């Protein structure tokens, strides 16, 4: 109902739609409050008509991301719900989608580079998985990048899938697939698919493969290879994310601290396949 970051509307300034979200545009504007300093935002707006349903799912994600408080989460700027339209902003995020900023920049960033961008996501999912919080739906594009290549997770919402939008097959653990059990378990299954996604520059998971024939290959053991120039470790360590058997996965602080060693020491890096 209340939220604790309902913003004056005179304090946000809309200025040009940067892209189209789930609800309506968003737009990146200014955010000037008394006494702080004017900052960008993104802003999501609720516009025309609309079900009171839809509105209650667009705030929920205002609801969820203000619970949290971390460099690599998106962080909620304010809310705008007293008057119309609704309003939902959040810290702006230079470079927009992960997915679509490295095929942009294809093969133009380092090793080392996307690794740092791993390591971000993979402590923002440490501290989402610390808070009970699992995301169902990690993916390079629920992942945002800032002008310094930070990343962030994005994406909040505790909605049920249509089977429980649809599950997300191909970033999707083979049990919370089949039985729908999604935890932080299979929350690294899906981290393992970014890996693959960040190391592939932006590529398709499992490319032009149908969804069953996604959940058949998985369950006859096939896994994504590495892709081009990928380091060895970082392809073992996406196979680690993706064993069938969700207790023997790793969990997000094992992973942040393999990327941390692999950040310290590089030269483990060159060794790659053929
Ligand atoms: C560029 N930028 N910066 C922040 C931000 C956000 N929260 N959400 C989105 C967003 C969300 C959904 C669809 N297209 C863009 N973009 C953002």
């Amino acid at each position: 109902r209340e939220f604790a970051k309902e913003i004056d509307v005179s304090y946000v300034k809309i200025e040009e739609v940067i892209g189209a979200g789930e609800f309506g545009e968003v737009c990146r504007g200014r955010l000037k409050a008394p006494g702080k300093k004017e900052s960008c935002v993104a802003i999501k707006t609720l516009k025309g008509g609309y079900t009171e349903r839809q509105r209650r799912e667009f705030l929920s994600e205002a609801s969820i991301m203000g619970q949290f408080e971390h460099p690599n989460i998106i962080r909620l700027e304010g809310v705008v719900t007293n008057s119309m339209p609704v309003m939902i902003l959040t810290e702006f995020m230079e470079n927009g989608a992960l997915d679509s900023f490295l095929r942009l920049n294809d093969g133009q960033f380092t090793v080392i580079q996307l690794v740092g961008m791993l390591r971000g996501i993979a402590s923002g999912m440490r501290y989402l998985a610390e808070m009970s919080y699992v995301h169902r739906d990690l993916a390079a594009r629920n992942i945002l990048v800032n002008s310094n290549l930070v990343c962030k997770v994005s994406d909040f919402g505790l909605s049920r899938f249509l089977e429980e939008g649809k599950i997300p097959i191909r970033w999707t653990a083979p049990e919370a697939i089949a039985f729908r059990k999604f935890t932080s378990a299979s929350d690294v299954w899906s981290y393992g698919i970014v890996m693959w996604e960040v190391m592939s520059f932006g590529e398709r998971p499992y490319w032009d493969m149908s969804n069953q024939d996604v959940i058949n290959a998985i369950e006859q053991d096939y896994r994504l290879p590495p892709p081009p120039d990928c380091p060895t470790s970082l392809h073992q360590l996406m196979l680690d994310c993706w064993q069938k058997d969700r207790n023997a996965r790793p969990r997000f602080p094992q992973i942040v601290s393999a990327l941390d060693k692999m950040i310290r020491n590089p030269a483990s890096l060159k060794i790659v396949a053929r």
